[PDB]
């Protein structure tokens, strides 16, 4: 059975009678004339499996697949889509925590997306089994997938986002500097640290509380000795203008006197034979809520809402692959005193094969819908905020599936600090970004502490982490329990100042970053982007991975080595060196001239802290506060009246002055090559002209 | 690794004598290369090219030898030099390594950076055997898939090798 529907550049191909992990509405589902052949696809239904094939040319680029520890162009690899606790993951390890079954093909400069809506163990064999083919294997007898027409990569993502859901719009503080550890406690130490940080000049947006705050790792509880007075802690942080984000796992402790266990009864996951699925997690013996059910979600939202009512500002969802340790612990019990080394098979941490769920009233095997588990947990958690009437929503999740962007930020998990990790993190966050999940980041300074030798805790590397993530949407420092203290205030003055300046620079650019966040929530455009996103027609761009675009205007080439200078590859067009003002012609390689290699392409408008504005070339931009700004024909127009502190214009042609609303001439000062500054400090009714 | 050799009960017939594999093992590739060389003679093919992974004293009579499944990394540049020079000083002149490293991406300690790839091309500039080879799951290492900056560097290096080819071939003679 084969059916194809078309709707605004999106082809929905239905094979057999699919039972999707989640149902995505299809505006006007209309039959199509388009055949599988005209779509360049071949399909085969076998033993409870669907195989979809597409040809692969030598110059064809394949991107996407979300969180992958591989090069951005995915060719020559067989990828597995299965959420799993990757542990202390290294590069080229697969799979990881998140599964976005979407890949985009760019052939002859034209982009086309392929989204397979199955949360099962989908296999993407990209030119590995067959050098000239992309073979996708879905371990189900039926499946629904989508061919998303471009032609621009941005077009594909817009349509894909329209289909699976627009990213929610988080508050501006969610993009601020976050400090975290596993863990900070007791409660007085939390406040003491925040005070030292603030006293030394670090603007801390929020503090994350890891599992040590709970009582015996029981969800929704406060450790009786470390956190005696939680409301006192919350008021102390709030009066210091700092947000509180608490981690919340998915394991409900099998405890006779534990409220959530008793109230959740009836809504937990079961196994084939009918009993509850009892496993092992932080709390010890645990059961898990079956988030695929509506009543479980409503029950969970209630708990989240009640937890939020104390004044908790955000929820950090962890271990939601979902992960379980019963199988691993079982192996250790039996082969305990045996002088042998166990092979580290990460799949052993997934739910066992006999676990079942009830999706839309139907009973399904865990392996068929696994990857969507975190999606539904995030959904229920989001609902918790709605229940609390909390407009400022902040949810962080480790795992995910297509659509997770509707409800949460995603961080790259337990990374290991090392120089190589700088490059790895870039691939990870960009992989997520190009796959529909805009709000991402990594643990600044690396998560791993000191439990194995291959961990680099040097201070100059730490600084490079802060610098690397300068424009990442999620900016958080997190460390394992046995790791050295990585808070900037514990660094020697030399390094402390470097981190301080980097953080201050991030806040200076926050207005731009947040404006891009708005763009993301409205159009589904990613905030940080690999170079090929803006220049998909240039094959060279698919090999550049130590550089990334921040929106459409800013190119950042972070220094990811011990060197003081690096080589920077510039795409076609003119680029402005942010620090020394030099303008360079695109499609060339130049040497960096500052510790933070920043460039603005010709045709940029950048909002900065304190109402500052930078304009270079012609373009149109929408600030986060809804004010539209346009630069064209030496004229900067504003959709409405806004204040302007300092205006910086980069121009090859000289600027002698500017005219505000046709009636006020303001002197300009040339600060350096191609750079003109005007101290305006006043409300602009609607336009500024450059003379 | 020794588990991958022939088991101890294997025997061969060498000059009318039944011998244990462990006594003559290392010469196996020598005789295979010999038979292959004879294949070219049988075809009245004067331009002979035979590449072998293993060998024994005398293997130089019939084949080139490359250093096998190397792992791309900066340290490998030095290792390959020791390997090819070790062979060279031991009577096997026509040698080389896989430019860019054989290993693809089946383990973490593999460096597929582009500047390293260029250094491989540069390292082997005067090696007798100049070949780029990669495992199935490795990234595409052909110069044509490199950004212009690196593509040109490889291009110039290869052109330089061809410029010196007459000297290299004279040394081969």
């Amino acid at each position: 059975i084969l059916k194809i529907y078309e709707n605004k550049g999106v082809y929905k191909v239905v094979i057999g009678e699919p039972f999707p992990p989640i149902e995505f509405p299809l505006e006007q589902k209309i039959s199509s004339n388009k055949s599988l052949s005209e779509l360049g696809l071949t399909i085969v239904q076998q033993g409870n499996k669907v195989i979809v094939e597409k040809s692969l040319d030598l110059k064809e680029h394949i991107i996407g697949l979300g969180e992958k520890a591989f090069e951005l162009d995915r060719k020559r690899k067989r990828y597995v889509m299965y959420n799993v606790d990757a542990g202390a993951y290294k590069k080229y390890q697969d799979p990881l925590y998140v599964s976005i079954p979407l890949f985009i093909s760019v052939k002859d400069g034209v982009a086309t997306g392929y989204f397979f809506n199955s949360a099962s163990k989908v296999i993407f064999d990209v030119g590995l089994e067959e050098y000239d083919k992309v073979i996708v294997t879905i371990p189900e007898d039926s499946v629904e997938f989508y061919v998303i027409e471009g032609p621009r990569i941005e077009d594909v993502l817009e349509k894909y986002t329209e289909l699976t859901g627009k990213p929610f719009l988080p508050p501006m503080w969610a993009f601020g500097y976050m400090i975290s550890r596993y863990s900070y406690y007791p409660q007085d130490k939390v406040v003491e640290l925040v005070d030292i940080m603030q006293k030394e000049g670090f603007r801390v947006a929020g503090v994350f509380l890891d599992i040590h705050y709970m009582d015996s790792y029981k969800l929704f509880t406060w450790h009786p000795y470390r956190f005696p007075e939680p409301k006192k802690l919350i008021d102390e942080l709030h009066k210091r203008n700092v947000k509180l984000i608490t981690i919340v796992d998915h394991g409900i402790r099998v405890d006779q006197n534990y409220s959530p266990f008793l109230s959740g009864m009836g809504k937990f996951c079961e196994i084939e034979s009918g009993e509850l699925f009892v496993g092992k997690m932080w709390p010890g013996t645990t059961v898990y809520p079956d988030f695929f059910r509506e009543d479980t979600r409503e029950w969970w939202a209630g708990l989240i809402s009640e937890w939020l009512s104390q004044g908790v500002d955000g929820i950090w969802l962890d271990m939601n692959e979902p992960t379980d340790f019963s199988r691993a612990i079982e192996i250790r019990d039996v082969l305990s005193s045996l002088p042998v080394q166990f092979r580290d098979d990460r799949l052993v941490t997934t739910f066992p094969d006999n676990v079942v769920h009830y999706l839309r009233g139907k009973r399904v095997k865990h392996e068929k819908v696994r990857n969507a588990y975190p999606l539904y947990e995030a959904m229920a958690t989001f609902k918790g905020f709605r229940t609390s009437h909390r407009n400022e929503i902040f949810i962080l999740s480790r795992a995910g599936y297509a659509g997770i962007q509707r409800y949460a930020f995603i961080w790259t998990g337990d990374n290991t600090p090392s120089w190589d990790d700088l490059k790895l993190q870039l691939q990870l966050v960009l992989g997520l970004s190009i796959s529909g999940v805009p709000f991402v980041g990594c643990d600044i300074g690396g998560f791993q502490g000191r439990n194995f030798a291959e961990i680099d805790n040097s201070m100059d590397l730490l600084v490079k982490y802060y610098a690397l993530a300068l424009f990442f949407p999620f900016y958080r420092s997190h460390k394992a329990t046995d790791g050295i203290d990585t808070e900037p205030v514990f660094l020697p003055d030399y390094y402390k100042e470097k981190v301080k300046e980097i953080v201050e620079l991030r806040y200076k650019f926050l207005p731009y970053i947040y404006s891009l966040a708005l763009e993301a929530s409205e159009k589904g455009h990613p905030v940080i982007r690999p170079l090929f996103y803006e220049f998909q027609d240039d094959d060279d761009m698919y090999r550049i991975e130590d550089e990334y675009m921040v929106g459409k205007y800013l190119l950042y080439a972070p220094i990811v080595s011990k060197e003081e200078s690096r080589l920077v590859t510039l795409p076609r067009g003119k680029w402005y060196n942010y620090w020394n003002g030099e303008i360079i012609n695109g499609k060339s390689v130049v040497k960096s001239t500052h510790e933070l290699p920043i460039y603005l392409r010709e045709g940029s408008i950048i909002p900065l802290e304190g109402d500052e504005l930078i304009v270079y070339g012609e373009t149109s931009f929408k600030r986060y506060d809804n004010a539209e700004i346009t630069s064209s024909s030496n004229e900067i127009k504003f959709s409405r009246e806004i204040y302007v502190s300092k205006l910086t214009i980069t121009s090859e042609k000289p600027v002698s002055k500017i005219i505000v609303d046709d009636s006020k001439e303001i002197q300009v000062e040339k600060t350096m090559q191609n750079t003109y500054v005007a101290k305006i400090n006043q409300k602009i009714r609607g336009k500024i002209n450059l003379e």
